[PDB]
């Protein structure tokens, strides 16, 4: 993986931004516990040995002395290795919130998390690659950073230490050993993934044909079905899923094999390599003129050369997981391509949009998908502010493609298009969208609470714009216009119609669509809000199936679905 | 959980039928290697505290005389220790083919594969029942019975053998040191759990506004959107989901006193014990006129200390799986009792249901749907084996309810019928049912080839039914008699109902219903059908739309929905 390094520094760098900040700090902080937590690593092992050469010795003045050093220096040994936790995980979340802040300010910026899901397929799931993924690439990036330089820096102390007390033949027997082993066991137990997969594929079309009996149990039942359906799961089951006793009967025979060379003859190597020192008796530059300092000099060797044994455990084990690593990387390399992508506007084109006022004229414009197949050919009318038009047609598959095109949610495939920017066009469908949160930002939604008071408006203000629209009880009898639930499921029918009129009436759009809206609002109230519409006016693009909807639309186009349409 | 056990017993008593089989005998042999494993760690405690004096003794006689020990045992230790593992595995296995073996016996018996399924709601996912928590029950059941009594006989032991060795009351200031101070430690850490579902639900809850803004994005892209739906996922996300901040200050803190008092402080009192009769020069059983077998003796005390230390560890770890343990034999203990309910029939049963021959009258029947809705009042009607039956009505909500009556799959609300057995009434849907396995067996599908022959078959006949069909192409195109592949998708329209038809021929029923299954067949191939049929004496109740296929129907049954009928 060359280029796995290459990509992750281009997120370090989003996660990392300047040389002076919380994450340096906690990274410098990281490294400074994780060289004084092997210290006190070490600092263990040689007082340890103190306590229980004392404890042997029968003195109670060494059995005190170096108890009473152990309980002194707790308090900072746990201090040392549970602010180190503190620091990875604080790291972990201050690198979740700086990727979190880069990868949905290209998320949110125009339609992206519009185009990104419903007009390309490059991810599937664009909600599980911006909340769940990022947090487990973030707690992979400093698990990645600990778990290899933690087993690594004691990797060198202890092979700097264990030389001069053992020799240098010392840890380097035991490195020889549990590499050529450790490769030895590997190769051999190749055929363990070789058949885990065979066992996945033999349960995954058990439960296959479990839930094929399941769905489609109907038609079995009504002839018996049974005694023949039944050895099918049998089978399934008998016979081919129970492999299980030679894959119990395999890792038998290879656990027998690697609890032998791996972690009983592991330590007969540990003893043949420690014990050189002391099974020679012309030794001159370690034990010659020692009593008692051989027990704390073999248990300090003994202990050191477990832990440098089983840090290599760890840093087999952190190699590993860099390659999960590399995968999380490369779906957030992916999604960060493809939010620069669309940002730029890929993912068409030809046609230019110029930002004109009260000015929708399609001249020469077709109607092309986002795939390219045109279903209207010569498209060519104007309407200005003060007409209606009413949109007629089987709604077949271009009812609902002529305002994606209009409020730029699709590409413009050629011809010169005029229109107002995002602000101006507006879109009511037949269920009205309400947004998580109070009364207030129902009405005033695109808004903001902030920027709302600035334009002049007051809650009396808001109140008689939904009283227009018939709706004055559900403020007093919901709690006020600050109440809070879900309005979904506590609206149903009329009255969410009801909000989006006046929610259109608050902010006074150019240009207006009502596909399909208006079914359970009454006609009295309905005439008022096209006459009010009209007074203030707001242009209407009425999309219905009512015949008495006919007198307050001067212009009227209709779509076939087949290729023509009359203006 | 004192029923737990009770259900649970009445659950081994399946998997453990007698006193004479493999269960018992693997339940035994699990025992022997459970015991002699204690052993094998205490003779591994006790000549590794050997190798060590040899070591330090500068004796390299010594040093062979108990290396040479370990290296003669290792092979019987590692397999003691990797033929424990086999037979706990082995009795999973064992476990999970006993009650499987069980579990469809009674699923399978006569319609229950689909009475539970729509027509219960005791159980809502049927098949991840009888294969998934299946083997995880059995997973656990063996998992508590090695878990449990394996770290308990080397405490029992340890206790035994830490007694006159540092006291009686060596291993129980232990014990009352780990027990204390683990019940301040649960109770101190009270608020972690607490706080845990706080963050589960934040970040449930941050999923929420991810995926309500992506399933909803076509609306909010027509307004501006943004800068409103972006401050609501900060808002969940900045704001409310950073509790995790004040989750990991609570863990730093909470983990710097449990890593004192449980960790560094339970050595401390380690010490202490152990000591004892080391320090105490009048020692007069232990130590008072030895050598320097202090260190021998110390070592073995102190790992054997330590090991009675963490075996407490490993018991309350699985008394806590006994909890998982209980919700498995809950769900167990409720497939086994819906499974006995429905075998008598349970869910009603006012009406009797007589078999006979030929003869499918309804005198005076309703066709109540088994809620507490009728949508028949009262339905009467006979037909004749030779007869024709069409069936009308706009195939609303009854239409597909007097068939699965008719079936018995439908409970009877009352009245006498009298109706052939389920070996002769046949149901042929819109599509129709192939099974898993070659192509011969979705002609024969019902009946086995081991009993396709006790009929008097042959292939040569199979193929001469599968001609009459005007299909007879596919059987030397697809590979000849056993070709195996799925028949779902290699046949992608009337080749289905060809195969249906032959099916049918072959197996030659008293009555049969063609519901909107013929769209797809010529209509020289219907007439075929149906001219055969009659020949050979299948009845046939036919649904179709086609108002052509009216005249080889003696009879005419009209369901018009509104609570009557037309016969
Ligand atoms: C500073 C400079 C001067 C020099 C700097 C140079 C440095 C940087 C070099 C850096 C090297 C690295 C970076 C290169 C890595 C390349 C490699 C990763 C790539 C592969 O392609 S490689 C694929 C498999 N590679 C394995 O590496 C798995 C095996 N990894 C294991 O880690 C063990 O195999 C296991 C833990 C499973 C063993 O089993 P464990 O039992 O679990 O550990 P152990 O058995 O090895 O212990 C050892 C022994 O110490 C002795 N010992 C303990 N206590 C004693 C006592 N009281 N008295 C006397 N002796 C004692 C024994 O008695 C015994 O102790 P026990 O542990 O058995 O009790
Ligand atoms: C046979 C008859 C005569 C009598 C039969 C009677 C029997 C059956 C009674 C049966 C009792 C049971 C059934 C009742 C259970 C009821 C209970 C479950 C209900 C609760 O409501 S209870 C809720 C929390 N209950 C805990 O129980 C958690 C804490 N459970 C732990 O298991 C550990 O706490 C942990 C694993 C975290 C170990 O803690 P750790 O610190 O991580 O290890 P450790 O330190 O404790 O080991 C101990 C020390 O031995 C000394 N030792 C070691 N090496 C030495 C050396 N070389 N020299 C000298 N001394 C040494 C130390 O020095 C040191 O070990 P080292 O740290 O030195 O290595």
């Amino acid at each position: 993986d060359k280029v796995f390094f290459s990509r992750l520094i281009q997120i370090l760098k989003i996660m990392v931004p300047r040389t002076f900040c919380k994450e340096t700090g906690y990274l410098v902080l990281i490294a400074v516990m994780l060289v004084s937590r092997t210290y006190c690593d070490v600092w263990m092992i040689q007082n340890g040995t103190l306590i229980e050469s004392g404890i042997i010795g029968r003195s109670r003045k060494d059995f005190k002395r170096y108890l009473l050093n152990f309980i002194a220096a707790m308090p900072l040994i746990s201090l040392v290795n549970n602010f180190l936790k503190y620091g990875l995980n604080e790291l972990k979340l201050c690198f979740r919130v700086r990727l979190t802040k880069y990868l949905y300010e290209e998320y949110l910026q125009a339609f992206t998390y519009y185009k990104m899901g419903n007009l390309d397929n490059r991810i599937a799931n664009p909600d599980q690659l911006l909340t769940q993924d990022v947090e487990k690439f973030c707690n992979s990036v400093v698990d990645l950073y600990s778990n290899l330089s933690k087993p690594f820096l004691d990797i060198v102390l202890y092979i700097f230490k264990l030389t001069s007390a053992i020799g240098a033949q010392g840890p380097a027997s035991m490195m020889a050993y549990l590499v050529v082993s450790g490769l030895f066991l590997t190769r051999l137990r190749r055929p363990i993934g070789k058949m885990t997969i065979t066992e996945q594929k033999y349960e995954g079309e058990y439960r296959y044909v479990n839930s094929r009996l399941i769905t489609n149990s109907e038609e079995i039942a009504f002839y018996n079905g049974n005694k023949r359906e039944k050895q099918t799961v049998h089978s399934v089951f008998r016979k081919l899923v129970e492999h299980l006793h030679n894959f119990i009967l395999f890792r038998f025979s290879m656990g027998f094999i690697d609890s032998i060379i791996a972690k009983y003859l592991a330590t007969v190597v540990g003893y043949l390599v420690v014990s050189r020192p002391f099974l020679d008796l012309s030794h001159p530059r370690h034990l010659k003129s020692t009593h008692s300092e051989l027990l704390e000099d073999y248990y300090q060797s003994g202990r050191m050369l477990l832990r440098m044994s089983q840090a290599l455990g760890r840093i087999v084990l952190a190699g590993r997981e860099m390659t999960r690593l590399a995968g999380f990387t490369a779906r957030i390399t992916e999604l960060m391509q493809v939010l620069k992508d669309l940002n730029h506007g890929k993912y068409p084109g030809a046609g230019e949009i110029i930002i004109a006022d009260n000015i929708i004229k399609f001249d020469h414009v077709p109607l092309a998908t986002p795939n390219g197949d045109v279903l209207i050919r010569d498209l060519n009318f104007e309407v200005r502010s003060g007409a209606n038009v009413l949109i007629c047609g089987p709604n077949g598959c271009g009812k609902s493609s002529l305002f994606r095109v209009l409020g730029e949610l699709w590409p413009l495939f050629g011809g010169r298009l005029t229109k107002p920017e995002r602000g101006k066009l507006f879109y009511v469908p037949q269920r009205p969208y309400m947004t998580l949160g109070t009364l207030r930002d129902q009405v005033i939604y695109p808004d903001g609470r902030e920027d709302q008071k600035r334009k002049g408006i007051s809650d009396l203000v808001l109140k008689e714009y939904l009283d227009n629209v018939q709706l004055g009880h559900i403020l007093e009898r919901e709690g006020g216009w600050d109440s809070v639930q879900d309005w979904m499921d506590v609206l149903s029918g009329g009255e969410k119609q009801r909000m989006a009129m006046a929610r259109l009436f608050y902010h006074k759009p150019q240009f207006a669509i009502l596909d399909e809206c208006t079914s359970a609002v009454s006609v009295d109230v309905e005439g008022y809000i096209y006459s009010h519409c009209r007074k203030v006016g707001i242009t209407l693009f009425t999309v219905s199936h009512r015949k008495s909807l006919w007198k307050h639309h001067e212009y009227y186009l209709h779509m076939d679905g087949r290729g023509n349409y009359e203006f």
